[PDB]
């Protein structure tokens, strides 16, 4: 990408979740979303203390958002997949 430069609108529970991490804002690209969505998971501490490239995001909103217990890190597509169903693309 940039496909990362998409414009998009978040759905009230993405939304409520970025403005817990201080995102000012409505609409957003794609980058932005992800920045955010690191930032979040770092305050609540979703990332494996074991370093081993998973979210364990189970019990948590972002595993209601993304419907998934748990998810690496690395697999880029799949979290756009799961970013994008909470979205409404401008
Ligand atoms: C340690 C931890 C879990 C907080 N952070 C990451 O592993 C971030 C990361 C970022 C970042 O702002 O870069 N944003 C994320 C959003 C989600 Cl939901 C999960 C992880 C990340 N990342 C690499 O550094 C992995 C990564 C980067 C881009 C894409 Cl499209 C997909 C994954
Ligand atoms: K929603
Ligand atoms: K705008």
């Amino acid at each position: 990408a940039s496909e990362q430069e998409t414009l998009v609108r978040p759905k009230p529970l993405l939304l409520k979740l970025l403005k817990s991490v201080g995102a000012q804002k409505d609409t957003y690209t794609m980058k932005e979303v992800l920045f955010y969505l690191g930032q979040y998971i770092m305050t609540k501490r979703l990332y494996d203390e074991k370093q081993q490239h998973i979210v364990y995001c189970s019990n948590d909103l972002l595993g209601d958002l993304f419907g998934v217990p748990s998810f690496s890190v690395k697999e880029h597509r799949k979290i756009y997949t799961m970013i994008y169903r909470n979205l409404v693309v401008v």
